[PDB]
């Protein structure tokens, strides 16, 4: 069977400011650099990041809900996100309509969010206020 | 900091056809749906797939390098790329690198990769033969 995400690839317009975003403002280990790319770990996330002369910036309004989520602790979420919006990192959406999270675009237009809580408790939460039809399977 | 990913939203722009292709052909356990999403599971990734009339079924060639990498063992690999070429799943790269991978489209062009191998061993490998301009950081 398929067991995992093995990586993520981000095509990224601009090598260096990527990493710099990742690396220093995301605190993720990078473990390797190259003309056309970097390779860092996020705990078990292998992120690859790839120059791609074809990424563009889109503004949020004009992309789809595609979206990557990072894992962070009820102890670290606010001050994480409140010094990422201190930097001037870019918010692309303010309603809380998956639990406690917050929303940021990286350099290149990325959708990003920050969010405390497992797949179990995002379940055991929406038994309680489900989204309109929602259906759960054992 | 990030202790790893959290989930990946997708975009769908037709729920039912996303749902089939994410639990009936690539196996990932189904756990709840609503009328304008579903929540599937794959090894610990939590996978959400996200209605939204914004995403268009977008060819290969109209999208950047941005991709989804999901792991599978050495054993299971090719019988798992016969599957996705049964049910007629194109391909947008062939694999040229190290370790076995099989690069498929989902039904919104969403970039999918089936990948045997870990950052461990890619990092063993460019150590031994270093992509252009490469450092390492230890
Ligand atoms: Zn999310
Ligand atoms: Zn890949």
């Amino acid at each position: 069977m398929l067991s995992g995400l093995n990586h993520l690839t981000l095509a990224v317009s601009q090598l260096a400011p990527s990493v710099a975003f990742y690396q220093q403002l995301l605190g993720m280990t990078l473990h390797a650099r190259w003309d056309s790319g970097a390779y860092l770990s996020c705990g078990d996330l292998w992120l690859c990041l790839s120059l791609d002369p074809q990424r563009r910036v889109t503004p949020p309004e004009e992309s789809d809900y595609t979206h990557y989520a990072f894992s962070i602790s009820e102890a670290d979420f606010a001050s994480f996100a409140a010094r990422l919006e201190a930097a001037g990192v870019a918010v692309w959406k303010l309603n809380r309509s998956e639990g406690a999270s917050h929303y940021f675009l990286d350099p290149d237009g990325h959708k990003l969010e920050l969010h405390v809580g497992s797949l179990a408790q995002r379940l055991a939460a929406c038994r309680e206020q489900p989204y309109k039809g929602m259906v759960f399977f054992e």
